[PDB]
DNA sequence: GACTAGGGAGTAATCCCCTTGGCGGTTAAAACGCGGGGGACAGCGCGTACGTGCGTTTAAGCGGTGCTAGAGCTGTCTACGACCAATTGAGCGGCCTCGGCACCGGGATTCTCCAGGG
């Protein structure tokens, strides 16, 4: 029992990304913009 | 006075409901790409409507005046508003409906495109 050694003591207790980006798609700006009257955009809006 | 009997708290075991993570399935929204066409914009012409020079006058600033009715401060009082609580009812805290809202279908109605002739 106490000579030799294995597994049987359980153990101590150790220990054992947040940078996020930006959401919002293009498709909502879309239809954001349909909501405010505009016929045709061009590609620099969003 | 010595020991006895019973029940809610102290200790403890049961249950068991409640969630922490990961992972797979599946629909919906987002992501990407092409034909073609309508919107953006150059080149230009012009005319006519202002941009500008000069004559000929009314008018704000000028220079001053003689006051005149409305504005600031001096008392002064007195009608009224911010100081306790009993109240007691105007109204809010929690629950239980059935009805208007949610939302989709059949249809009438209506809005739009084309390839031709008319």
């Amino acid at each position: 029992s106490g000579r030799g050694k294995g597994g049987k003591g359980l153990g101590k207790g150790g220990a054992k990304l947040r940078d996020n980006i930006q959401g919002i798609t293009k498709p909502a700006i879309r239809r954001l913009a349909r909501r405010g009257g505009v016929k045709r955009i061009s590609g620099l809006i969003y």
